[PDB]
């Protein structure tokens, strides 16, 4: 599912993620604007053979599982295809944990490289939430 950029912010606002460990919703759409382009379906491969699912690009060597990773730990306890569904359930469950892993949103190197330091509050204007 390819969401608009006011339609992940519902659902992520839904979700819990509006303030999760002090990072503003804008925060997070930004994120998702930057690793999948608001598309459920994106997976990437990542340097380290390991790859990114999903809305938030959420990798396989420490979060899910995808069968072809070594060293995957799988700390989300999720098949990495969970994170393509057109629910976001999966891929915002996941995220909290990875956000809460010590290093906040510095985690997805598309945020701290696009969106850190930016005003990330213009990925939600305009939106009705
Ligand atoms: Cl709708
Ligand atoms: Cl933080």
């Amino acid at each position: 599912k390819v969401f608009g950029r006011c339609e992940l912010a519902a659902a992520m606002k839904r979700h819990g993620l509006d303030n999760y460990r002090g990072y503003s919703l804008g925060n997070w759409v930004c994120a998702a604007k930057f690793e999948s382009n608001f598309n459920t379906q994106a997976t990437n491969r990542n340097t380290d053979g390991s790859t990114d699912y999903g809305i938030l690009q959420i990798n396989s060597r420490w979060w899910c599982n995808d069968g072809r990773t070594p060293g995957s730990r799988n700390l989300c306890n999720i098949p990495c295809s969970a994170l393509l569904s057109s629910d976001i359930t999966a891929s915002v469950n996941c995220a909290k944990k990875i956000v809460s892993d010590g290093n906040g949103m510095n985690a997805w190197v598309a945020w701290r490289n696009r969106c850190k330091g930016t005003d990330v509050q213009a990925w939600i204007r305009g939106c009705r939430l």
